[PDB]
């Protein structure tokens, strides 16, 4: 890398390494049939407010947090349909502002909690295989077989 911001179905057992700046929905995914799903980031020192973002081309209120003083937080969200509520999960308190996501096993990977003693976590609650990525970010791509670099990524930066 870095790969330019671009639409995108990844392979399966590849890290993504995304590398957001700003704010906001720094990666969204969909299967078209029971999954859309996103990475939120939000600067720190953010008391409880409803926050509007473009997920999949649509306006969706939020309330969201980051009660951290000095680091950046990533949430998931996710729906089932296309008309469906977003559901928050797994923070990820950052330094690096830095985030990964595997599709493996038909579950997805990510890593969670506060930098720099994150780890890895995963989904599953159905087969994520066929999720696409738009990135909205620069980002790289990690082998699962060299995992424990992105996990060094993850808690230190590049
Ligand atoms: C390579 C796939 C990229 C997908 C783009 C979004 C990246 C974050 C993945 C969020 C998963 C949300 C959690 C799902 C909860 C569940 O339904 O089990």
């Amino acid at each position: 890398g870095p790969y330019q911001p671009t639409t995108v179905n990844p392979p399966t057992s590849y890290w993504i390494l995304l590398a957001p700046t700003i704010e906001g929905v720094i990666v969204q995914g969909t299967n078209n049939t029971d999954r859309w799903l996103a990475t939120i980031l939000i600067e720190p020192n953010v008391q409880a407010t409803d926050r509007i973002y473009n997920l999949f081309g649509q306006q969706v209120t939020l309330s969201v947090e980051n009660t951290s003083q000095t680091q950046w937080k990533f949430i998931d969200v996710s729906k089932t349909t296309p008309t469906g509520n977003y559901t928050q999960h797994g923070p990820l308190f950052s330094t690096p502002k830095l985030y990964a996501v595997m599709k493996f096993s038909g579950r997805i990977y990510t890593y969670n909690g506060t930098t720099p003693n994150a780890t890895t976590g995963y989904y599953s609650t159905t087969n994520y295989d066929t999720v696409n990525m738009t990135s909205f970010c620069d980002f790289y791509l990690i082998p699962r077989n060299q995992e424990e670099k992105c996990a060094e990524y993850i808690n230190h930066g590049l």
